[PDB]
């Protein structure tokens, strides 16, 4: 448990104002794990850290690099080279000294995602751009009951109003997602059911995809931003509606 | 003109392969203008920064309070105290070493609206939270075909889903944007012309308000932001492609 200090409610007072005194506390208490920290993830862990969150756990092995500055909100001329996750746990102190940071520096794989796992988190944000262990993620935390919400790919798009959630069977304009979908079937008999659905909550978008226009696709900050601050968004909506059931 | 250096390349390679060489370019040779650099404009100025704009400049009197902390980019401990624009326009020279950023430290009003626009901006971003500046600033640009894209209530709001762009006659659930049309109407005698339109794009949302000095989250406030700015890229590309 958490216990709000009077500095927590000067910081987040505007977040109790809009959700309501029930939720300060649900969210203070909450622990959010975000695995990746890149286009997607790293805002989707600002987003987390701005809105109360009380403990989050970042997983990640990457650096940051000079060419991530598109799109990244930890990508500064000082951070290049630096841990990743490291950055951003630092930023998250400065944002609330009172949040409880954890950093995995690492990848999930088949293999150690249940230790991962074991933790116990209130919610799991996939932001994993590469196929075999977002898989991974996504089989597990389906499988165990876990809350997670994942992320379609964010780039070789520039429209941020045509982002939406949808059942991850059902995402339109998306190659990761289209693989992952493959992915999930042939390697842990992950299958839509009756009513076409595969059980897994997606952040996707309508908007055609944009094809390089210089010699991978492209991606820009207004977009990649807004998928984690929808999965954000998302994933405490479903924690107050659980709250607001039992 | 700006001349694109190999470390530009790197940093804003994601950007020319999305919107291509050319519009890379019609940025770097941009001066973008964000008026109000709290919970809407901080993110935008954040976004064009990150998407190769070559100059920025940055309009806010106002310092940075442990309170912008839900819903602000530049609102860390260490910051607070100091002013906001100053803060972000650091930021801005982390981000992009390159970038020409300037920082107005003051309030727009009707007396000096014509002095801080005369600068020549490529787009201008109203983040503006109070409506009698917004209303002149938005008037001034308006009459004079500045490039404008002005942002509506944020607050009070919890999906970044609903939110859109349309002509500010036409915003609905918005009790910000309903005063800025009947302050323009009554006081620079800007109405609604024969399509129904006053000529003014809106940063809007659909959602009805939730009351509680609203709240506000940064997965909303951060999207109106953002919004504005693919918004602004999208007419700017427009125009270069037409000509
Ligand atoms: N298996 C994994 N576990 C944790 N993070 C990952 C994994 N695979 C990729 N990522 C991260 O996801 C991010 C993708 O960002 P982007 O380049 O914007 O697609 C990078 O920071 C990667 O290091
Ligand atoms: N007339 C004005 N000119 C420039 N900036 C302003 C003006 N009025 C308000 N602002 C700023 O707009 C921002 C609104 O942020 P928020 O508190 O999130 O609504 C604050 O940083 C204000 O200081
Ligand atoms: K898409
Ligand atoms: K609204
Ligand atoms: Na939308």
């Amino acid at each position: 448990s958490v216990v709000i200090s009077d500095a927590w409610r000067q910081r987040f007072g505007g977040t109790a104002r809009l959700y309501g005194e029930k939720a300060l506390q649900l969210f203070a208490d909450a622990h959010i794990c975000v695995v990746g920290i890149g286009g997607v993830g790293s805002w989707a862990a600002e987003a987390l850290a701005r809105t109360g969150i009380g403990a989050i756990t970042l997983i990640d092995m990457d650096d940051v690099c000079v060419t991530n500055t598109n799109r990244q909100i930890h990508a500064l001329r000082d951070n290049v080279g630096l841990a990743k996750a490291e950055v951003m746990a630092e930023r998250i102190r400065q944002i609330n000294p009172e949040c409880r940071v954890t950093v995995v520096d690492d990848f999930v794989t088949p293999d150690n995602v249940a230790q991962y796992m074991s933790v116990g988190y209130s919610y799991v944000i996939d932001a994993i751009d590469s196929v075999r262990p977002k898989a991974a993620l996504i089989a597990y935390c389906r499988r165990n009951k876990i809350p997670l919400v994942t992320t379609g790919g964010a780039g070789g798009q520039i429209d941020p109003t045509q982002i939406q959630v949808t059942d991850l069977a059902k995402t339109i304009q998306d190659p990761l997602a289209a693989k992952l979908r493959e992915r999930l079937k042939s390697d842990f008999g992950v299958v839509k059911n009756s009513k076409g659905k595969l059980g897994v909550d997606c952040v996707f978008s309508t908007e055609a995809l944009v094809y390089p226009q210089s010699d991978g696709f492209g991606a820009a900050t207004m977009v990649t931003a807004t998928f984690g601050f929808v999965a954000v968004s998302h994933a405490l909506k479903k924690m107050m509606a659980k709250a607001a059931r039992q």
